């Protein structure tokens, strides 16, 4: 309320003058160190904004993942950005932000056929050939969600990236973080974003629970940033997509 009663953790925040943000500094392309030591990635940027919304400075507050959580209850931070994934694990003991990412599988697939894998039912085809390693959720996501395409199982060590590059495959199913990897060092490789099925985590901004006033502003402010294209510059910026 403004007939209000309360001081809450925004408040403490705008009368101190600075927004401190907890991040590991050990996390590309999210937060790392520059050339020089300083912070530099995606959520650096992102942090910087958020401090500016609020009218106030940034202080980094390094943490690590043996402590992030710790250190959260212990308020060495107000909020960590630094590409965590929300977990269970996670929530049980922090508030998350609306989510800014989604992940979990993403498809490679080559640069011109960019436009034409997009969703599942472009993908789902019999003359798609689909490739993944054997054994583990790259080719279960294939044989529950890809049924009607040709699928080749090969080995984990074979560079199944470069089977798609040079025209021997079509699609590889494989977690988000390697896809965009392989399309940002190949010209020939694209990675596509694609929802459900395909993707199965979030990445979120961490806050001490019990706050809803910062939350709140946070989860306002994420939106204001995606209406306005301000996700969309930073996913080119730092995933080239
Ligand atoms: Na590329």
């Amino acid at each position: 309320h403004h007939h209000h009663i309360a001081a809450s953790r925004l408040d403490e925040i705008m009368e101190r003058g600075t927004l401190r943000v907890g991040t590991t500094g050990d996390y590309k392309p999210f937060s790392y160190r520059d050339p020089d030591g300083q912070y530099t990635g995606f959520d650096i940027d992102v942090a910087k904004s958020l401090a500016k919304s609020l009218g106030v400075k940034v202080e980094f507050v390094p943490t690590t993942w043996p402590t992030l959580m710790s250190d959260l209850q212990a308020d060495k931070f107000d909020i960590a950005m630094g590409g965590v994934t929300v977990t269970p694990e996670r929530q049980k003991k922090a508030d998350f932000s609306d989510p800014y990412m989604t992940f979990g599988k993403t498809p490679l697939v080559r640069k011109e056929d960019a436009d034409k894998f997009k969703s599942l039912e472009d993908i789902n085809r019999p003359d798609v050939r689909v490739a993944v390693n054997p054994g583990g959720t790259n080719e279960k996501f294939a044989r529950e969600h890809l049924k009607k395409a040709k699928i080749t199982v090969y080995e984990n060590n074979v560079e199944i990236f470069q089977e798609v590059a040079s025209g021997r495959a079509d699609v590889m199913i494989t977690d988000t973080v390697e896809a965009l990897y392989y399309a940002k060092k190949h010209p020939g490789l694209a990675a596509v974003l694609v929802d459900k099925p395909f993707t199965h985590s979030e990445k979120g901004y961490m806050m001490p629970k019990g706050d809803q006033e910062f939350l709140n502003y946070v989860n306002q402010w994420l939106d204001q940033m995606k209406q306005q294209g301000t996700y969309e510059k930073l996913y080119e910026k730092w995933l080239k997509l």
